[PDB]
């Protein structure tokens, strides 16, 4: 219907940190793009998308920690939020990203997060390791929502690779980071090589999306 | 009916920063007894008791903050939320406690404090000032529940004095620390003069509270 609107408004502030890189706050992505994805998830829940949901980079785990609270508020108990990462960080131009490693953040310290929230449960799997290495085997069947947030070249098209195929039609890619030079280019030659043609919406400048049809 | 619970749950979350003297919480008096507050205001909204909600002694504001956003879950836009303090801690033993005032905060800070949540709104009012000062001619006119929360006997008594007499038939007397020697001293002292009985309930081994007749 609409529910538990309090509920979610309270969690994007919280999730960002508004009430008290973000230092502590358990996603990067802001309030614009949070909005993003609650819009998306309410889409497919109202729309019947069959599939889980599933992120691609989740650093602290917010993103991921917010999906499943919109399943929470809606009493969906039935989808599954896979929090896909490889719990070490970055890996090893391209922009160097390595050298930041405390985007390095444990699965122990992700599942400790999504406790604090009291949404460690059964709706949440975590699949740990380099994209190259788990997502070819990946045990996801079909997804209704799928957020990219790795911010190379090589975590993007592996993600869209191996995940994009098992996207229902009317589910939603998000791309954190579309703006960025490497990402973009993955989404392009992504794109170009499977005739992609849905258009991309701009979120905020930064990330963007699309609907598949 | 019982309306907005996953709102009110993190928020009890996010008040006492279990999420992320407190250090940073808007409240220092814990789960437990936010928890108590919540069963007094809701049973206050079921029962029909009429009256607005008082805190006599709110440091950054987060106890308010609470009965305020009870009030939003349950779309209750009548009544009030008297936020009474110094906003400058605590006067000039007893116990010393002027020695620690960061117990000193301004009502700058508490007013920002409620807007993070999105609740400074025209059921929250301020009434800043020493309680001997502003309680004899407080433009209360009744009260459901009343919590105290100044630790000093001569708070406590100056609270009991003037807003006990408002406070409806079945509404809530919440004594944040009953069993600190000074505070008790006053709630007992005050009892015993005006022939109060209703039995004090424990709460936590901390606070205490009763309900009137
Ligand atoms: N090839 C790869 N394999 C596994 N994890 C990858 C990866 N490339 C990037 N990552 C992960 O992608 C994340 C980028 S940060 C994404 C975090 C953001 N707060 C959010 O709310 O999503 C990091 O956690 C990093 O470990
Ligand atoms: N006589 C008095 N007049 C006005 N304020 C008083 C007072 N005695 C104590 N106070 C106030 O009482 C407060 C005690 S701390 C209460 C804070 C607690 N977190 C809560 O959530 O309620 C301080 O903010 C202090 O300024
Ligand atoms: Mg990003
Ligand atoms: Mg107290």
């Amino acid at each position: 219907p609409s529910q538990n609107a309090l509920y979610l408004d309270l969690l994007k502030k919280v999730l960002t940190n508004t009430i008290y890189w973000p230092t502590v706050a358990h996603t990067m992505i802001g309030l614009e793009r949070l909005d993003n994805l609650q819009h998306c998830v309410e889409a497919v829940l109202a729309d019947g998308v069959p599939g889980d949901f599933a992120e691609t980079g989740v650093w602290r785990g917010g993103a991921c920690i917010f999906m499943r609270a919109v399943l929470q508020a809606f009493g969906d108990t039935g989808r599954t939020v896979w929090v896909v990462d490889s719990f070490q960080g970055m890996p090893e131009a391209m922009a160097l990203h390595e050298y930041n490693d405390v985007l390095g953040v444990s699965l122990e310290t992700v599942r400790q997060n999504f406790a604090r929230y009291g949404l460690l449960d059964e709706q949440v799997r975590f699949l740990p390791g380099w994209f190259r290495d788990t997502l070819p085997t990946a045990p996801i069947q079909e997804l209704a929502v799928l957020r990219l947030d790795g911010d190379l070249y090589e975590s993007t098209m592996d993600s869209l690779r191996n995940l994009y195929p098992k996207l229902s039609p009317g589910g939603f890619v998000i791309i954190d980071d579309y703006f960025l030079p490497s990402c973009q280019d993955a989404v392009k030659g992504f794109r170009a090589e499977l005739g992609i043609t849905e258009p991309i919406h701009d979120i905020d400048g930064t990330g963007a999306y699309w609907r598949r049809s």
